[PDB]
């Protein structure tokens, strides 16, 4: 296996396929990069037996076909560190593969590309493409609501669901939840599945703005998402989500909008003196105001008051400001509505502006 | 206690007394600013008991006497979280202090002024004045080379040395040493004191970077700096620091000099391929020539080849890489000269173009 490449077309490829690894994976070669010369190209693999992520790079000068498994975060430190511009050589010599740019030289140590993990082959069921930015938004809007390490363990990724010609994400840790909808032109059957948080991050980060069209694949245990020169894939979590129907708050009748930064910082400043564990803060809604209260064991307190648009009836309710600021801060709007009902009943905010996510956080008895 | 103060006029000063204090020490009071207004002065003091930070902010808005302490983070957190131009009117209120700007209203516990620990008073022995720009450049040129945590306590900080009109610092872990000195226009008795590492960072985050001037005064267990309207104390660390005149090497005359930024990406990228732990490069000297190697316990190696101004013998050495790393990453300039010995014997390396600072770092058998 012999190439030879510019350093700024491996770093990109390098990068997103370091994503899936780690630097004591125990199983030793789930640290190392596959790489495969075939054709004209340049494979690049990287995967945790979970999910696997592949790069392709195009072949413009003289290569021989081959492969090996190197030190992935290695490889990756001794190609950013070569100057802008660089050419880099790689080889394969016995048990070690070599690589050469200028004065510089390189052996790294290898494992055998014969022993690299393999994904099974799956058949995709559900098939849809849509633009990148969309499926970033989807999941950017939704990702901070999943859960992290609960027994629950369907929790810890996220839903996304075709129906229609819309694709849905949905995230909750059982407390708060996250629902974002985007229209993708393409009738779909009604399908859900749930990516694993993991895989929600590395899709996340394979997703570069540009103009390449994202194609997704879901099998009945796996996803695909293929979008220019990278592939994803990952199980599917085998599990059962809960329906977000059930959680969203039922025609509320009390609608508050402000300013997103100025409600961001207003409960930003109450949290402070609000129990470090349980978060708990209180609003007043009043015809165009709203006081919000937080103490805390020590007996602190803070109060804020500012205008708002409401003409509702004046009712109090309390809730986590740690989720609250959470919304806010995912929403980056200018306005914000807050759709309430009463002291007893969860909250669903949204931009003022927009339908597209929504969010729901439940009261506490403060 | 009243005072009203306009944020900005606040924020600063708060943010240099309240900086490392924690959020919950063992022993409250010492989480906690101790505020005073007496005079027509708001004095803001923070301590650990070794050293205390002091600011004062004229009070030009109507105000009354009186002391207390609140909560340092807290307090800190509600007047940053106030909006720009925000005017803050803090009172003492039984025993809370009501904090209220705009709508925003916020009640702090306290704890008795009279509990403040109060630092012993002590004569100056050596006093002087420099250019702020002048400490932080003999800070930074050295505090990278302090140990951190060594069982020898005095080389966890960092010597201040007066000789002659100069003002000195020096850093060693015993590995490898730091030393800058410069002018400071006054005739000063000769004398050492050594800082501890908590105290040389308040020193360093002290210099706002004005031509507020530095004034320092030194006692025989302590030190003062005093710049604008702050005032920063610390206790002295006992023991025998090493004397730099017997680390810097007799006399190194084989003289090789190198571009320093082509030199450390050379050095960073070998190092990839040394020893996690020992970190050992092996320096290979010749006419115009540096070849770098370096190998790890896999059997992996690197080598670097570039064009240097050599004309000595040729001569092989090892270093620890990190160390070398860390002065090339300390000489912000163009040209590096290093000043070498033998196989057994330290290498001094410095700014082509300044004698200000000199580095040493003692070689490795590898």
């Amino acid at each position: 296996m012999k190439f030879t490449v510019e350093r700024e077309h491996l770093l990109k490829p390098l990068q997103q396929v370091s994503g899936p690894l780690g630097g004591r994976p125990t199983l030793p070669i789930l640290g190392n990069l596959l790489l495969q010369v075939a054709d004209g190209t340049l494979s690049l693999t990287g995967t945790d037996l979970e999910m696997e992520m592949v790069a392709r790079v195009a072949l413009v000068q003289p290569h021989e076909p081959g492969a090996t498994t190197v030190p992935a975060r290695k490889f990756f430190d001794i190609c950013r560190g070569l100057p802008e511009g660089a050419e880099i050589a790689v080889q394969l010599e016995g048990e070690r593969m070599l690589v050469r740019s200028g004065r510089s030289r390189f052996s790294l140590s290898t494992l055998p590309a014969a022993d690299f993990p393999n994904l099974d082959d799956w058949q995709s069921e559900v098939e849809f493409t849509l633009p990148q930015a969309t499926m970033k938004r989807l999941i950017e809007a939704t990702q901070f609501s999943m859960a992290h390490q609960d027994v629950r363990y369907y929790l810890n990724g996220m839903l996304f669901e075709t129906e229609g010609e819309e694709l849905r994400t949905v995230a909750t840790d059982g407390h708060r939840l996250a629902v974002c909808s985007m229209p993708i032109g393409q009738s779909l059957p009604s399908h859900s599945v749930i990516v694993p948080r993991k895989g929600v991050i590395e899709l996340m980060r394979m997703l570069d703005g540009g103009d390449n069209p994202l194609r997704v694949q879901i099998g009945s245990n796996n996803i695909r998402a293929h979008v220019g020169d990278f592939i994803f894939t990952s199980k599917l979590v085998d599990g059962r989500f809960p329906d977000y129907r059930r959680v969203l708050p039922k025609n509320p009748d009390k609608h508050l909008e402000a300013g997103c930064d100025l409600l961001k910082q207003a409960f930003a400043r109450a949290a402070i003196l609000s129990n470090e564990k349980f978060r708990g803060v209180r609003l007043y809604v009043s015809e165009n105001q709203l006081k919000i209260t937080a103490n805390n064991p020590e007996q602190e307190e803070a109060e804020e008051i500012l205008d708002v648009t409401y003409s509702g009836a004046e009712m109090e309710i309390g809730f986590n400001v740690s989720y609250v600021l959470d919304v806010l801060n995912a929403l980056k709007c200018e306005n914000v509505r807050m759709m309430l009902t009463d002291s007893v009943s969860s909250v669903q905010i949204e931009d003022a502006a927009s339908q597209s996510a929504a969010y729901v956080v439940m009261p506490m008895r403060l």
